[PDB]
């Protein structure tokens, strides 16, 4: 048999400290190709080890196609190949796009769905998985209006790289997280989910009003905030993102404000579960 391997790289759609993402083509069809820096090799190894353990398949998880390691003269080349989502990341999308009630709920319920799928152990199935770097740049917008969760390079299974500091829960910033305890990692993801819910909700129009896109804590920390900057805001002062008055005129945003509050308790065990968040979102509107 012929094994047509060649992928054509067509367009760079992302470049960062730790690698690049390309739109590519395989057999006339778009794929996404993440090329890792050797500095972030462990993220390729961890995502590859996870998919060699359990082949996740879910409409709200970025679709795996391949992991490739290629020997070069004096280096190793590491690629991850996935489905390609031409609308780009939720972070990208929220910059110019505003939302209505239906599109806002569809986005956040799709994210909750993907996250609950990661978190749940299924017997016979999948181990429970915590993401550990959930944020709007790690969520892609699909053409059908649902999103999918990307980047399992920091993920942990239950049967170097740390999370993005802006999205870190208070127990991560004050180093009290119970590291031997899998439920602790799920509760870190729930905190981060609440921040993503805030980012999205701001862009939902009500009574002709919308907020501009801002990242969580934009008004209290610098760009590329330090670990200490974050700890002082989140742990010492116990600040949370602002809920604008205009949300309390809209039943959807009133319900979403309540939800995001229940993701942000200082006590990790008080936070909602992903399954409970899904149930609450199905009862809104
Ligand atoms: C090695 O590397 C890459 C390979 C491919 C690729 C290309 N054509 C065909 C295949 C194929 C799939 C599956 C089977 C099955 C058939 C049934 N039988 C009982 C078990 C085996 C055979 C062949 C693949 C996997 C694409 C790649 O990238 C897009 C590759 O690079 C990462
Ligand atoms: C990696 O990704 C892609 C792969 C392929 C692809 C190419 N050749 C052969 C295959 C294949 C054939 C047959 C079996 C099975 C069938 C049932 N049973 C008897 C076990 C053996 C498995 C695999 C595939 C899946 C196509 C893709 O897209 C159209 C891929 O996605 C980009
Ligand atoms: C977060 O993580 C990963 C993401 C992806 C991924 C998959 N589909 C699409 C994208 C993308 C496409 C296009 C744009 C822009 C460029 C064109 N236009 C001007 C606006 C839109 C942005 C983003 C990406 C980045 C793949 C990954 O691995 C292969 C990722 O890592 C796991």
């Amino acid at each position: 048999r012929t094994v047509a391997r060649d992928i054509t790289l067509l367009e760079c759609v992302g470049k960062g400290r730790y690698g690049e993402v390309w739109r590519g083509s395989w057999q006339g069809e778009n794929v996404a190709v993440k090329i890792f820096s050797s500095r972030d090799e462990k993220s390729w190894f961890r995502e590859t080890e996870l998919y060699n353990t359990v082949m996740l398949r879910h409409e709200n998880i970025l679709g795996f196609i391949a992991s490739d390691m290629t020997s070069r003269h004096s280096s190793t080349q590491l690629w991850l190949i996935t489905h390609y989502h031409e609308m780009g990341s939720l972070y990208d999308y929220l910059q110019l796009t505003t939302l209505d009630t239906v599109s806002c709920l569809r986005i956040v319920l799709s994210i909750a769905s993907g996250l609950a799928h990661l978190h749940i152990e299924i017997f016979g199935g999948k181990p429970a998985i915590a993401h550990r770097d959930l944020k709007s740049k790690n969520i892609l917008v699909k053409k059908n209006g649902q999103c999918c969760i990307a980047d399992l390079g920091l993920a942990v299974m239950h049967s170097p790289r740390v999370g993005t500091k802006r999205y870190m829960a208070p127990e991560v910033l004050d180093e009290t997280i119970q590291v031997d305890c899998f439920d602790s990692y799920k509760r870190v993801d729930i905190w981060a989910f609440g921040l993503v819910l805030w980012e999205v909700a701001r862009r939902m129009v009500s009574n002709g009003i919308v907020e501009d896109y801002k990242p969580p804590f934009y008004d209290v920390v610098p760009n590329d905030p330090s670990f200490e900057d974050m700890r002082k805001v989140v742990c010492v002062d116990q600040q949370r993102p602002n809920i604008p008055n205009r949300w309390f005129s809209d039943p959807t945003l009133t319900s979403l404000a309540k939800l995001m509050k229940e993701c942000w308790y200082q006590n990790p065990s008080a936070r909602l579960t992903a399954l409970r968040i899904k149930k609450t979102l199905t009862k809104i509107d």
